[PDB]
């Protein structure tokens, strides 16, 4: 049969192209929303239309909370249930917004940010690696190439992507046993946010080297397209920039 | 007026270090404990023996919750409440224990106390250390095995790392305050209590430089230099303290 | 029509597999080699035997000397004059041995760890950037760069050198459109001289598998970053390690 | 007795800095020197009026070359002459100008790779060598905290500064069993020329987050002074950045 793969956040932007070039490769696709249920079921009419019963929705709150893990057992079980089976996991969901250190109750901020960008992949790669050859199974993290260069006053996002990077690697280690990789992509500037102006935006492409321009949402998920291939089986606890060469450009 | 210092799980081990250190260089001290209430007082007394009035105590559970804000809130209000100033903070107390990714505590609570403890209360208190604002810093206690790390520790490094997160953005963020914000990271120091003597040698072998763990003593000299006026220009910077053992491969 | 590459030290081992991946992927060839002419001569005939007319051999010492800088335009001029253009450099060759601090002549050991490893990868990156699609360099770094191996301290400077050039050349070359990037073996095709016994204690350090990587594997590395699929991706090294350099000691 | 030091590119600036600052502390210095005897011999007599007999000068071109070797066992050889021991080496000397990939460049390369890491290597060797519980011996090397964001048309330099990092780290691994620490001090922006123009100097130090100013070269010292102290003496294979927050900052 087809494998299929779990991609967090997959209605718009990044999850979106993710999920989609998934679906060309020939995975089934589990599609997980939060807010946008009509974009998802959108795209997973749009996948169907290609191969039947090939796409499905999931919706959840990757906020942490009391029923986070329960939550994310949920997420896994939709793909088991649709498919049968649960080859790769990518963890693309995230919040991202800033938190400034000097004067949403911060603790709320704390619950997004760091449940949608470590707490839940933590999560979803326990229930990933409980339910489970010619296999290629491999989890995928959304990480952020300036991780240590960050955004003025964004301390918790920040605090989030870093702990993704120890989970990645963390994971790597425990699941090899499994046959489980475990690597990460790191978009430096891809998609700018829906909200950010127009002058902002380019304030940001005219920074990167490599064409002074965004990555498309489509090369950041020809690195994932990658990282689950077989031609990276002995790819392991590996974070892929995607950045036009950004983190190398100083003050 | 002598500059004063809050150190976090400071009861025990290398957090007392560190507040005898700071004590002996001339600071007053907050001890901040969660359970040790009696290794607190003994130490504070200790102190106050040695200058009166330059030691306190103060209580504190750092898990993540709702009222975690208020409490951090708190621990930085008893500096000021006791000494009119707080120049210094040092990150030190942290939870330490496996979270195996495959299969008593539920695992939301082994989040709230693996990443409150080491991440969620050093953000919270570095938030109430700059609303409150001369030498001030804050250093966090890193570990410099986070890129080589245990296996089934994930929450835990998952936590140390988010510290690092924080000790840069924190730099960038508090840089025009005036305040820096730096890391140690120690290797192997102090073994846990509950280790025996043969597991604790398998430790000690790996450590280049001497095949010995860091004295407490060591990991706190590091604190009292990146506290002091020789590293001035010193923000975003986290000192390993670890006898070369991260340098070691497989 | 066809794009066309060098690979630096290509008549065995890991560039070898380089070379004859990228020949697979419709490159034509520049086989570089230093002593093991047969080798390269054999491996040229395989490709040609393929499609005819698409893999030439060329011959250099890349130990530092004040004739590499010509040694290294020789190596990317002789793409040039085989194919009319160079697309691809992939800087493989390497020297590896102990060093060790306290006890060939020490300036040589400098001149062949450092020249090999670092300076002729500058000088080969000069003379590709000079003499200009998807053009793009990719150097064979080493997974274990902040665990070193013991005694190895020259290899181990010639390495991070490496790595200083795939980001210093990533930058400046950008505005070029020449992407520069790294792959990081950990353990792959263990020394010809290294005995069982030691070969397999290596192997069973590695997490994923207890095995070293095939050359194929770190060939699929090089494949992906000088594709289509990786126009986006400039200045990164990817690992290619099984997890190696993630255990600690 | 009094421990001894050997400084390279002592005569001025960060070394000059670093040598005063050592021999404040009590120890006997080699003030190593390339081109600047005037400035060298200065210094010398401004530490002997301080205290007799307490400073030398050793004039060496860390070019690299057939001769580097005997230069550098010299070096090291004039401290044990001066002084009978060698405590503490600073690898201070750097030569640092563009080298655009778009003097012969083999010359740049002897300059910039042999002062900034082979000199350095070579100079650890004949330490190590001539120590084949009072003792506190150690190497500082003086690294560049901006060395993965490096600047445009730097990259000999920029390979020289990695070196020297695999070098701190290989050779703290090495010496470990003699009981020879060895760390580096990584400055961001410090002394800057006096030529260049204070408008430009001024774009430099306005990146700075922390004063938004250069380090002086007495900051620089104070890395080193904790680094060759008894404080240390659990700290090997560590570089310490003295940047003021400057590789933090992002494009
Ligand atoms: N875009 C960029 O430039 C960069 C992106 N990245 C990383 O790449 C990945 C994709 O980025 P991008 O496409 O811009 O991401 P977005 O900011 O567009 O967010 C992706 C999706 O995350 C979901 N999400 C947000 N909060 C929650 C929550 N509480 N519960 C569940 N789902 C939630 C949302 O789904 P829904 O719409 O269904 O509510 C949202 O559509 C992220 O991990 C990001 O950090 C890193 C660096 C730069
Ligand atoms: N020891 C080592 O080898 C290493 C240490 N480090 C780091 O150095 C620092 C000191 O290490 P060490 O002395 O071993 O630390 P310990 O494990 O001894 O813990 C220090 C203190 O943390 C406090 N703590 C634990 N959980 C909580 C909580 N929920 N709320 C509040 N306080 C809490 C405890 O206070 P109480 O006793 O009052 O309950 C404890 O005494 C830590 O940050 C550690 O991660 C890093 C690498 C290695
Ligand atoms: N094998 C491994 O486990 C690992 C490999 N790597 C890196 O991957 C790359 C390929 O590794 P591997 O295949 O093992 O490499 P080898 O050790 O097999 O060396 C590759 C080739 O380099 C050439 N070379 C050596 N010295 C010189 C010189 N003075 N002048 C010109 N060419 C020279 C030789 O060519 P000839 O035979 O023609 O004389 C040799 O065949 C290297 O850069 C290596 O550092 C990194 C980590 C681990
Ligand atoms: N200044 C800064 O902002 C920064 C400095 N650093 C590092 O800090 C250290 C000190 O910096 P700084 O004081 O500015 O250094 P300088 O550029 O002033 O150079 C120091 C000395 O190096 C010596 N030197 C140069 N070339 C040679 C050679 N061929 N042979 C022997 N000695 C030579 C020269 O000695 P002489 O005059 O006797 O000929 C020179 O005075 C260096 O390693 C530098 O890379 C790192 C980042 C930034
Ligand atoms: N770094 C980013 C950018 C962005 N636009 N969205 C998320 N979730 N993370
Ligand atoms: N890394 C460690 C070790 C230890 N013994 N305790 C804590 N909190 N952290
Ligand atoms: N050149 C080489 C060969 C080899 N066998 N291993 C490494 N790291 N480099
Ligand atoms: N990084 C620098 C700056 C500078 N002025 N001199 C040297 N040798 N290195």
């Amino acid at each position: 049969e087809a494998p299929a793969a779990v991609v967090t956040g997959a209605a718009k932007r990044i999850g979106r192209a993710i999920a989609v070039k998934l679906h060309q490769t020939g995975y089934r696709v589990v599609i997980h929303y939060h807010n946008s249920a009509e974009a998802a079921v959108s795209l997973a009419d749009e996948l169907n239309k290609e191969r039947s019963n090939t796409a499905v929705v999931c919706q959840a709150d990757l906020t942490n909370s009391n029923v986070l893990p329960a939550s994310c057992e949920e997420i896994i079980n939709s793909c088991f249930r649709a498919f049968g089976r649960c080859d790769v996991l990518v963890n693309n969901a995230s919040a991202f917004y800033p938190t400034p250190l000097v004067q949403k109750t911060v603790e709320t901020q704390v619950a997004e940010l760091i449940g949608t960008n470590a707490i839940a992949p933590f999560l979803l790669t326990m229930s990933f690696a409980q339910r489970q050859t010619s296999s290629n199974l491999s989890i995928v993290n959304l990480c952020d190439a300036m991780v240590d260069q960050p955004c003025m006053a964004f301390s918790l996002y920040n605090m989030g992507k870093h702990a993704l990077v120890g989970l990645t690697q963390s994971a790597a280690l425990e699941l090899a046993p499994y046959g489980i990789r475990v690597n990460g992509v790191a978009p430096g500037v891809s998609l700018l946010p829906v909200a950010m102006g127009e002058e902002e935006k380019d304030k940001w492409r005219r920074k990167v080297p490599l064409g002074r321009r965004e990555a498309s949402a489509e090369q950041i998920a020809d690195a994932v397209i990658f990282l689950v291939s077989g031609s990276a089986q002995y790819i392991t606890g590996s974070i892929i920039k995607v950045d036009g060469g950004l983190s190398l450009v100083h003050a």
